[PDB]
């Protein structure tokens, strides 16, 4: 089997490995459609995850089931359908306590690209079929699909994370693949005023069409006090941090009010303590709680967002800038993601 | 003064009352546009909160402030405002506990055409000035705002407390202006598919601009077997009552999945006892939580709701379908409120 | 093997089946303790669920894990464990919905005597031991952990339910031993004044030892006045429903002030509407939540609440009023529950 | 009128003011007695609030009015109550958003010895008399009376703040005062094992008294792998913080598992920056929600604390090691707490 791999920290290249064997309960799928996330990017050139020897790459997929194991019920070869970056044991504690993501530790729910091969090969191993895939309505377009998987259940979980309530005013910090759909999601849970911290142009303007009401661009002065001022010094209502280092935490706790929330869904590779300013933090009283989490995976979360996208909620093509095809071009696409040019948001490479 | 009120059960007529005075942190507001409620209807033809003599009608407003008390500071004369349906106590103990809507007793939050005289006067008084009313921006049109202060709260109150997860299939039971306001709710909440129950077709052509993506007749079939029939008998994750008589909530429960929520916005008036059917309600144990409460008000509440509008989240320009003009239309808007007719939703009368 | 059962609605006696065979994943226990459940005899003597023949009863047990799957790796043979009333297939849709009492259908969670043969036999079976199995400690006693399987979980998922907040005022209507678990479970909650609903002096007195402060007798006059005299006409902050018909519901309601809870644990049979009061319901606007579900299960609900007995938080000893050996007294044990002596709260047959 | 107050940073001792004069919804009260508060003392030699000139200190009274506004109607001279340090001003918009504690601004509600003169005088001023006091019944001692203020609301909102569940483990880090309650409100909100981190015999003792069951003296090994270890590698389910510095936050952080919460109450002088382990807290993803702000104040919330002890569900008493007679004392007591001697938990002086 061809498939795209880490060889060992800051080198890749296509490789080839044992087609997978479904067990029981698991599934076979052959790629249709696959994306690169920055994540593999720090994953490979900066050991974000420890090292890795001839591991396969890529989280993000929307296949056709090929395979699938005795005890499969629900999914059958030839079946079209999105498959989840996360996807959990389901009988696990922490599936008891409500956390799914971390099904037999901490961030154990995300296996593909970090304990088991990922989905860039000319076939993946999906665990336990029946709870981790989600049927592909024939309606919905390949390319937008592949959102699914993980840019829009993690742009999701940031609105969802913060508790919005209708007609509050919520920021978004990072306007990237992931702040976009951070910024749908504020809106689909009834954001007012929806604040976009960012500065690229091709992320500004899908920023708009998503919903973004105010543009906020660093390089004009200090985030704290440009929000302070939009908001005649009320601060916003939540917070959502889709990107940036370290810092960003103490903006966003500078600009959200007591009370407020400020719900994080990016992911920190620097440094080892993450800034919570103690003054703007009411000295530890400004009941401004502080949320952080990996997104969603499981069927029912993709089933969720399919029907957000066949209902036309929300349309994640907007996010798409380029489209590529073949498996040769998974390599095109990777390299793209490390190399942001200035037109790219999110790539993606049909496989026909 | 003049002003439209309820004589006695069953009668209504223009009468003569003293020009209200400001407390020390009350306003006098002189109304810019008004709507009928059924509720008056109800109030004054059916009596449905007891008997009254002589009470000015009318809850629904957008004025300017001609005169405040000593102690107003965020309200002058001359100032747009749109004033809350309920405008409560907020130094009580319910206030406390979180429920103004209940601020000194049950349902106390609401004053206007029940225990104070209603909008439909030469001038109107409006209680606790700074914590009741709400800045109008010039932007709003009228007929439009004047929908903020009943039918948006309760509407979206309605999405509010049917607790809806992303991508969650809501039912909307009742589709009149608040039915409406709960279908543009749901879909605020980030609801996914949205099935619209009602017959009126000015109604369901509001509906489906609203949000709805199925509508639901019950005349081609009982609600609860073609809901189950629209999701493969899955049901949907919650259902907002906003119209319908005691039976509706039976349907509710029904419908909604175990672990569903029945959110309820309506007011019943007849019988005694709302149907709860203990088979499809697990017998008590399907944790179908059922909710119902009276649409908050406040200048919080306006000001959230105030701002979907000003960010084109949400148009209620849709919901009024008739414009008239001068203080002499607030009783023929009266009337059409009582008698229905096939192309009237909201009718509102401008500049009065 | 030898097991009590249910031959058919209204006649049960001991038949004797096959020694059921663990799957990959479950287990076979030997019971070391059980007790007959209220439930067991609406069951049989009222068909609350239905027709069932050869239907081994009882659902309450404590044992000793005999024999387990080749896939279960938490638990070994000749482990002490507490077994859950609820064990349910954590492989379900609903289990992602977050209600395991429902996976696979409402109630479904709930199988021992209702869909599967009961643990009152020489040997019973429990699907997916590692997730619905949990050790018991030998400090704890048997006759204390039979109480933790059903009536602890359902009284403390009673006080769950109520969102009772600190000093908050409750009110149990029933005492029997689910109200009794349903009162501790309040004061587990931090409940300030607990108003315990019922005549029986047997439970009343295990009542106050629980953490009741007042008792009610119906026999005294109308519930709902003799609460209202209590709290000043004030009314409780929330209400559990441990018991009673479906008029319980309407007293419920009653007592409880506007934006309470009332949460209900109660098994209803009789009737096919449980009433709700639209008066004091606020015509569908006090904001009177209310709260109905199955008692949570598995292995993780029944080791939180074996630490809540393990560190003196809570004792159910007091629930078990008689204590009997062998299996011949299975059967007495039972009996002794449809004609409940004025002495009798919680039957438990020791050893087997 | 005589009080002891704050001249300048690193300076006290007594001065006079003019006795207070009521407004039309305020109240004056004589102290009956009062109780020093480690804040003050970093209030006044640390300046953690900034420099004041001749403000009267103290926030934890219980006392008598003595004159009420012509606008008050809940209480009159003579009546004896609790006064919560938290005397916020009810008619804000915080107020309307939930969070009365941030009443015109953040920990706005925190007004005795932060920007009005405290309790430590002769007579002192209670804004909104109604809203602000509750009535002190006799059958509880001053001595415990006084600890309901600051040390009961702040602790149990600690436990409140936490997300406990029924048969949760929490560890209390930082047994003082507050951290005490902060373990008894874990135990009012039903946690099971509670595992209180404390070096001080006194304050140990005190610990197990409230329902501690575990104690970690840091000088034995790192907290965090002491924590780990006591629990199986499991962590705990939530981490109150009462006490210590910026690092705490990282411990709290290192003993909570994915999905836990790091519920603070401390008030952190030291540093700009709160340390949040960004390995530990999941990069950013492990669920680990971290909560943290000033205790709710009221007349409501003494209410509750109130009957919480009246119905013998929790008794500060033991939180109270010393006690002393007249004011002159409030200055020997205020020193006490400078040079917290090994024997002292929280000093009260009697008889104002
Ligand atoms: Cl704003
Ligand atoms: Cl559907
Ligand atoms: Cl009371
Ligand atoms: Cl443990
Ligand atoms: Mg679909
Ligand atoms: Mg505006
Ligand atoms: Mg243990
Ligand atoms: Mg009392
Ligand atoms: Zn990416
Ligand atoms: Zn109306
Ligand atoms: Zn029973
Ligand atoms: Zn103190």
């Amino acid at each position: 089997m061809k498939g795209f791999a880490m060889l060992s920290i800051g080198k890749v290249g296509w490789i080839e490995k044992e087609k997978p064997a479904p067990g029981p309960f698991d599934a076979i799928v052959r790629p249709l459609a696959v994306a690169p996330c920055t994540s593999d990017i720090h994953t490979v050139f900066e050991g974000a995850i420890g090292e890795r020897h001839n591991m396969i790459l890529g989280h993000e997929a929307v296949g056709e089931v090929v395979e699938v194991g005795s005890e499969v019920k629900d999914f059958k070869p030839g079946d079209r359908v999105v498959v989840p970056a996360i996807t959990p044991d389901w009988r696990t504690s922490e599936v008891q306590r409500g956390y799914h993501q971390h099904s037999g530790g901490m961030l154990a729910g995300w296996k593909f690209s970090n304990v088991k091969d990922g989905v860039f090969g000319e076939f993946f191993h999906v665990n336990d079929a029946d709870m981790n895939l989600a049927h592909l309505p024939k309606e919905i377009p390949l390319e937008a699909a592949v959102m699914i998987p993980d840019m829009m259940t993690t742009g999701f979980h940031g609105a969802e994370l913060a508790d919005i309530e209708l007609g509050a005013t919520v920021a978004v910090l990072g306007i990237g693949p992931v702040g976009l759909m951070a910024v749908a999601g504020a809106k689909l849970r009834g954001a007012g005023r929806i604040i976009a911290v960012g500065s690229r142009p091709v992320c500004v303007d899908a920023a708009k069409y998503y919903g973004a009401t105010d543009i906020v661009n660093y390089k004009d002065g200090p985030i704290e006090s440009q929000i302070m001022n939009l908001t005649e010094g009320k601060g916003v209502d939540a917070a959502i941090i889709a990107g940036g280092n370290a810092d960003i935490m103490a903006t966003a706790v500078k600009i959200v009010k007591p009370g407020g929330t400020i719900a994080n869904v990016n992911y920190f590779g620097e440094g080892e303590v993450l800034p919570v300013p103690r003054l703007e933090w009411g000295c530890g009283m400004a009941h401004k709680t502080i949320k952080g989490g990996l997104c969603p995976g499981g069927r029912l979360r993709m089933e969720r967002l399919i029907d957000l996208v066949f209902y036309k909620r929300v349309d994640p093509s907007k996010l798409v800038t380029h489209v590529f095809r073949g498996f040769d071009n998974i390599e095109k696409a990777f390299m793209l993601m490390k190399d942001k040019p200035k037109d790219l948001i999110k790539p993606v490479v049909i496989l026909a």
